[PDB]
C-alpha cells in the first residue's frame, strides 16, 4: 500500500468468521499503512435482530460538545451533562436544532461541518459501557472480541472500560471525536449499528510523528504542560490545514451495518452525520506489544498497560534487555503484523 490510502474489504462468510486471521489478512495487503480500514460484513451477517426495544437504555453521563477556536484550529470541551434515557436523547437529534443539514454529497456536508462546529453546541451520547450483539452470535463480537489483549484481564483480573469491554456511542449531527490514536496506541474496532453515517479522517500512522510536530507548535501551551495532550481527545484540525501544512490524509464514510479498524499509531478524527449508535473497543495484536513498550503516555492527568505481560510471553529474548531499559527496536509500520505471514506466502 505504497500510497498509504484506506482501503475497504468485502470478505464473504467463510472469511469474516475469524476475527484475529481476517485482521492479518487485511494486513497482509497493506491496509495498516493507510492507519485505518473498512470492512463489509457479508450480507447474511447480523449481530442483532432489530434495535427496537433500547429507547430504555441510560446513557449516564451526556457531554456537551463546546468547540473553541477558529481557522481550522480548535479545541473540544465535553462538558458532563446529568444522564438521559436514549428516547430522550433520540428526542433531541432529532429536533429541527439541532437536526443535520440537507446535502446531496459527503463534501457539502463536511464543509458544513467545519464551518459550524462553533455554533450549536452538540450532546453525545458516548462511553456508554454495553453491547448491542446477541448472546449467539460468535462472529466479530465486539464483547468477546479474544485477542492478545485479554492477558491484561487474564492475566491481572483488570477490567478496563472501553479498552477491553465495549462502548456504546449514539451520535448527533455534528458531534465530533478529536484526532486520536488509542490508549496505548492499540487497535480499534467500531461497528455502526445504525442510524446515519459517520466519517473519518486518518494520518498514516508512518507520518503520525509529523502530526504531533505541527500540533505541537499550534497548542504549544497545551504540550508545555504534557508531552502527549493529543490523548486528551480535545484538538480538533482541518482538512485544509493539513493541506497547507502538507501532513498526508485520508477521508472515508462508514455507513450502517460497516466495520471500521483502526490500527496502532494510526492517528483518527471524524464526525457523526445524524442520530446513530455505534459500538466500540480496542483490541491487539503481536505487532502492537512493540508499540505499547514505546507508547508516549499521559502524565498530566491521573487515572496504563503493564507490557510486563506481554514481552515476557511474546518477546521472551528482549525480556531482560526491555527490563534494563536497553531495548531499542525501531518499529517499521510498513510491515505486516506477524500473524499476516500466512496469507504473505
Ligand atoms: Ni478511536
Ligand atoms: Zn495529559
Amino acid at each position: 500500500n505504497p500510497s498509504a490510502r484506506i482501503m475497504t474489504f468485502y470478505p464473504t462468510m467463510e472469511e469474516f468468521r475469524n476475527f484475529s486471521r481476517y485482521i492479518a489478512y487485511i494486513e497482509s495487503q497493506g491496509a495498516h499503512r493507510a492507519g485505518l480500514a473498512k470492512v463489509v460484513p457479508p450480507k447474511e451477517w447480523k449481530p442483532r435482530a432489530s434495535y427496537d426495544d433500547i429507547d430504555d437504555l441510560v446513557i449516564p453521563a451526556p457531554i456537551q460538545q463546546l468547540v473553541t477556536g477558529q481557522s481550522g484550529l480548535f479545541t473540544q470541551y465535553n462538558i458532563q451533562k446529568k444522564a438521559m434515557t436514549v428516547r430522550e436523547f433520540r428526542k433531541i437529534a432529532n429536533s429541527d436544532k439541532y437536526c443535520t443539514p440537507r446535502y446531496s454529497e459527503f463534501e457539502e456536508l463536511e464543509r458544513k461541518y467545519w464551518k459550524n462546529l462553533t455554533f450549536n453546541p452538540p450532546i453525545y451520547g458516548a462511553d456508554v459501557n454495553g453491547t448491542l450483539y446477541e448472546k449467539h452470535v460468535d462472529e466479530w463480537n465486539i464483547g468477546r472480541l479474544r485477542t492478545i489483549l485479554d492477558l491484561v484481564e487474564k492475566e491481572s483480573g483488570i477490567t478496563i472500560e472501553g479498552v477491553n469491554t465495549p462502548y456504546l456511542y449514539f451520535g448527533m449531527w455534528k458531534t465530533s471525536f478529536a484526532w486520536h490514536t488509542e490508549d496505548m496506541d492499540l487497535y480499534s474496532i467500531n461497528y455502526l449499528h445504525f442510524g446515519e453515517p459517520k466519517s473519518w479522517y486518518s494520518v498514516p500512522p508512518e507520518h503520525g510523528k509529523r502530526l504531533e510536530r505541527l500540533a505541537k507548535g499550534f497548542f504549544p501551551g497545551s504540550a508545555q504542560s504534557c508531552e502527549a495532550f493529543l490523548r486528551h481527545k480535545m484538538t480538533l484540525i482541518s482538512p485544509l490545514m493539513l493541506k497547507k501544512y502538507g501532513i498526508p490524509f485520508d477521508k472515508v464514510t462508514q455507513e450502517a451495518g460497516e466495520f471500521m479498524i483502526t490500527f496502532p499509531y494510526g492517528y483518527h478524527a471524524g464526525f457523526n452525520h445524524g442520530f446513530n449508535c455505534a459500538e466500540s473497543t480496542n483490541f491487539a495484536t503481536r505487532r502492537w506489544i512493540e508499540y505499547g513498550k514505546q507508547a508516549v503516555l499521559c502524565s498530566c492527568r491521573k487515572d496504563k498497560i503493564s507490557m510486563d505481560v506481554f514481552v515476557r510471553k511474546f518477546q521472551p529474548e528482549r525480556y531482560k534487555l526491555w527490563k534494563a531499559g536497553k531495548d531499542n527496536t525501531v518499529i517499521d509500520h510498513t510491515l505486516p503484523t506477524p500473524e499476516a505471514a500466512e496469507f504473505l506466502k
